[PDB]
């Protein structure tokens, strides 16, 4: 019965010959520039570890640290501070360039190597028996930013990654401020790169990216801006102009931002979160808001292939982009289900229902 | 009405991911003894149905003349890691039936073992049909085709007599009518069945029950005798069923003949447990079957839940199950060696 559909039924499902294989619960929030909730799937206020979808907010703490401007970080450097890069050689090279700009060494990094986020890079590493190091971390440009901030204020580079360090005090404050949350409403764990990483309600992730895109609109319009809005507009512009620094070739974030060519930024969080800040457009206005928009997504079970499918389907349902823009993401939207002899064995479907109904139909966030 | 049963991973006490678990524990006739989630969930068994499909091969007239041995039969029940020793046995079995690799209708794929696949990548190796994790099963299907004079071209299509036999045999083992088993196409290009999750447990209860009756000298039909043979072959050659470091191999080695277990792609699992003090404490006087499906398809979580289930059920000693400790509580350690989180099992088995 379609007249009693509920948030708890918001799934992305794969099939084999029409028989259900796997299904994945979806949570999504679409918010305006003040964080007002416009559309939802699942539980839009789910307490969620943002993971690297929080890196642009952490990068604002770096950019607002007195003295950092003196180092001459350029837009590509700042995109790398916002990144989960593929450890391509240009990412490793830019990390070494940034270390030189602040006169630090790779031994000053407290993040660690891992297998590349790109299969193609990993394949090359395997052939050469290469063991990744700190400078290869997908979060290396962010760790260099944190080192830069520590040096700028005279705090010292030892322990920049620890919560008692002044840089982490600044990060924690800035994240809660961008979310419009009290400190006790943001929880903190330890990330794969060994930095504190925040958790907060999923819609406030959307809220951070609606503020990024709104700042981009204020800047493009020539409006006087606070130092913070100017810094948010700089982050937006850096990500959108250097999206390959944010991820890498073949990566969803890079292909999404190239496709939209300035109209939005997007960023992955590990274990299948996603965030998008959408500049004001005919599409946002048709959706019922006069400003910018933020979108945030979490796949409950952590599946990345399903995340990219769902995010792409969500952009289509919200009317964001053109069929031709979004067709650049078609391999993510409808993942190949082809067996070892080249026969198509099934596919992906999206039995979820965006909600903004009989008044008696309860939408219990689940 | 199924309850909400999850395995949950956390980072610092904060929920990261959660995975819905379905499980059925059944006795030798298939009566439901304990459950998680929806124990009758319609579920693609994938390679957890390989032993049942292998019974069709073993029951085919003339197949006994090829001289397949127990390790060979274990390969027919396998999702092996494409180790060089699995490749060699696939070629050996092709020689017993006078076939060649071109006769195979499965395709190569990245190895189920990460270590094997990195070895292949380092050497620019392109896997072929003989490397398929289901190669031994395909060689069995070729064997049955040749045995009845069916012709080896198209042994994998539903209208081939071998597939007619497989289709009929799966439903019989499940105790289902033909129309209660649904069929899709597998990664290896064979038909593959879907049926209620509890019937998967039932198949494996029948495997273990046949082993019990064989070990006791009982009046066994030809079918029970072959089910017993399948159980013995898997328990005696668990490295053919999977490979080094693989959960099924380590589970079966740990238990040393008391059970068999088998993985299904997209995170199904089946165990047939021979009658024991453990099963008697669980309230049944014969063998027992266990089947499990992680709704979202996560394998790490599957292995964790299966081992937690063995512990809840008291199957094995604590010493035996501690051999699976790395699967039971997967590592949650970051790139700098710091423990960042863990796995929890906030569910209760319902009886
Ligand atoms: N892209 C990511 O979310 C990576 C994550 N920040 C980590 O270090 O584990
Ligand atoms: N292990 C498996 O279930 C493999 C599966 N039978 C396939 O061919 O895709
Ligand atoms: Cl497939
Ligand atoms: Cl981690």
């Amino acid at each position: 019965d379609p007249f009693t559909m509920t948030p708890s039924e918001d799934f992305v499902v794969t099939d084999r010959g029409g028989i259900v294989e796997n299904s994945h619960r979806v949570h999504a929030a679409v918010v305006d520039a003040k964080g007002r909730l416009l559309y939802a799937l699942g539980n839009p206020t789910r307490m969620t570890l943002a993971r690297s979808a929080a890196k642009p907010a952490q990068a604002l703490a770096i950019l607002e640290t007195e003295g950092v401007a003196g180092y001459g970080f350029d837009d590509a450097d700042i995109a790398l501070m916002c990144a989960s890069h593929s450890s391509e050689d240009r990412h490793i090279a830019r990390t070494r360039a940034m270390l030189s700009k602040i006169k630090a060494e790779e031994a000053d990094l407290r993040c660690g190597g891992h297998p590349s986020l790109s299969e193609m890079v990993n394949r090359s590493w395997i052939k050469q028996d290469f063991i990744p190091t700190a400078v290869c971390s997908n979060c290396s440009g962010h760790h260099v930013g944190m080192l830069a901030g520590a040096r700028a204020i005279g705090a010292g580079t030892d322990g920049y990654h620890l919560p008692d360090h002044p840089m982490q005090g600044r990060v924690k404050r800035t994240v809660a401020e961008l979310c419009d949350l009290d400190a006790g409403d943001v929880e903190w764990g330890t990330d794969g790169c060994n930095l504190p990483t925040p958790a907060f309600p999923l819609d406030r992730l959307g809220r951070i990216y609606a503020k990024l895109a709104s700042a981009a609109d204020g800047s493009d319009a020539g409006e006087g801006q606070s130092t913070r809005c100017a810094a948010l507009a700089h982050i937006f512009r850096a990500m959108a102009r250097h999206p390959e620094m944010v991820a890498g070739e073949g990566r969803y974030c890079t292909m999404l931002m190239r496709a939209f060519d300035g109209a939005l930024v997007g960023k992955l969080g590990a274990d299948a979160s996603y965030a998008i800040g959408v500049r004001a457009s005919d599409a946002t206005r048709q959706l019922g808001t006069d400003g910018a928009l933020g979108i945030s997504v979490k796949i409950e079970d952590g599946n990345l292939e399903m995340l990219y499918a769902v995010v792409t389907e969500l952009l289509e349902r919200l009317g964001i982009g053109s069929p031709d823009v979004r067709s650049q993401l078609a391999s993510f939207h409808h993942p190949q289900r082809v067996n070892t002899m080249g026969v198509t064995t099934g596919g992906v479907s999206f039995p979820f229902k965006l909600r903004g109904d009989d008044p008696r139909l309860a939408a219990v966030a689940r």
